């Protein structure tokens, strides 16, 4: 079982130093920082099972997973996420091998936009390349996400429908709420 | 103004003992693993220049400045309105400090500081606040700072807009909440 | 076994909260000397509590009268620097000294025990947490002394013990003339 | 000064991103010894860039030639951990070495090298030259020492005091020699 932990341990270091790394970028503007804050993740071992199970994974090409390791990175305004990837399709200490926009969402409300790096680790034995999942969020999205997380966890997957259809109005006003701060971020732009 | 950084010292000592010890409640949770009623916290001394600036807007003499309840000040978020009264009970029940005032929903905390002379007590504020306010919270205070205090009235129509979607918001969150604990 | 981390969560906060107001002791100094090089904290893991509960006999309804649970290592530069940090802590009123040896007057460290009185969701809870207080050489040589008879269990050969001795002779030593430099420099 | 500030802000997140790269060695090896014991990190002071910037001969037009305006320092058990790092180090591809001295080979003994490490930023690329001195901890507890003495004393501490500091090289010397034997003979399995 510390197989494991010995094989997750790659995982949890590029995961300290992307959140380093990450951190620096709002340092370095203090005008208005793209990013609020930034949280970074190794999944546990039951989670990469339960997961693994339920995706038809074999034990052996777990290392196919793309979100053993995760980041999120945690922005102000709608507009700030575009800057944010761009930042990081521009970065040269690792290399983005796949994205997706759920901020182009699903159908409970799901708002996120996702991409995959892949991290050159540098280990004693030499370098490991390991995948990292990179979310991008507002504060809005971030919460209702979050919300939406446990609800799954404490219902088992199964949300009943009277509270489900309160966590779709949440969305909704969490997508207006990002609506009205866009408003004024580009009424205070239009400088 | 050495005089300064030695005078912020102890605010600055508080600000991250209590910052370690509020933290701790949501870790005590989410072991459990229930919902902590505290999703994050904050904190923050304020700057020199703020301090004199604030000084002088309400007049305060530069002897008066250790009265002034938020040089050190901290800031703590919860995901639900419900969250904030028992986050407030908690702190009222606390040992390792006593509540002086209170009034977001705020309050005033002496902290027992120990110093290498002996102790010193520290005002600390401590504002409470859901997730949705503090985002619009700290929009309108950044404005406010942009605008020097005043606001053009396109831009606070918009501000009043997200503070309404923003309440909006939280009720959702509310009736969610209230349906869950009905189990 | 999730007894187990539910246990050790006070213990484990109790370390954190005086890692911060320790830590803050050299801040308070830095212009001056502080008495404190830097500050470690560490909770026991569920085996070496049972290993050491084992050997001392400890039954499993009696674990939490350890003392060393909970720990936290104050390293200074200088020999002098441990009974000023010793009286600071005798005079801090966020908890209580309840216990105290000293192994400096090859084995050398100062150790006391605290009884934490740490603000829980439900309450109070006074946990107890071991503090020492240690040169760097004194550190430097307990450490390596520490990993040896891990690696002999307990058995380490009379080539290496002997060795050790001298290290323990030589730290003591360097120790010494560290302590001549501060007692003229003070001698201002 | 609030140029410098802004000069200094790379300068930060260099040594901030390779403390993080290094502290990860150790957390590798835990099981087995690890070479390194700790990694403490330091960008050097306004004040004392400019002091060094010329009672040492640099127009502050090349301020960034300075090898160690970004400094790491990393401390080993024993004086054969630092051959280890060392080699490690230079088969790291994240940064490349550019520079080294040896005092391992006033009772000084440190080993350094300097790298220059490419830092990602907002505007594209900087790259930034950070020294990094492998020493054990005897030797650590030493340089510290002294150079807290050469503030206290300006730079030039008076002889009483520097010969008694020499003393103690020696004696930090021994400690390291008797703890390379210890693990000269453990290895021997």
């Amino acid at each position: 079982d510390d197989k494991w932990e010995r094989f997750l341990v790659p995982y949890r270091q590029a995961v300290e130093e992307l959140k380093v790394k990450l951190k620096g970028i709002r340092t370095l503007y203090e005008d208005h920082s793209p990013i609020e804050f930034v949280t970074g993740r190794v999944k546990p071992v039951a989670s990469i099972l339960e997961k693994a199970r339920r995706k038809s994974i074999p034990l052996h090409e777990i290392e196919t997973m793309q979100d053993i390791a995760g980041l999120r990175i945690m922005c102000q305004f709608v507009d700030d996420i575009q800057i944010v990837k761009e930042m990081l399709f521009a970065r040269k200490d690792f290399t983005v091998v796949d994205q997706r926009d759920y901020i182009a969402h699903k159908e409970s409300g799901y708002r996120s936009y996702h991409l995959v790096v892949l991290y050159p680790l540098q280990t004693v034995s030499g370098e490991k390349h390991v995948l990292v999942e990179i979310q991008i969020r507002t504060l809005a999205m971030n919460f209702w996400a979050t919300i939406e997380h446990s609800l799954n966890y404490k219902y088992s997957g199964n949300i009943p429908e009277k509270v489900k259809l309160r966590l779709q109005r949440a969305s909704e006003a969490a997508s207006r709420l990002d609506e009205e701060m866009s408003e004024i971020r580009g009424e205070v732009q239009e400088a």
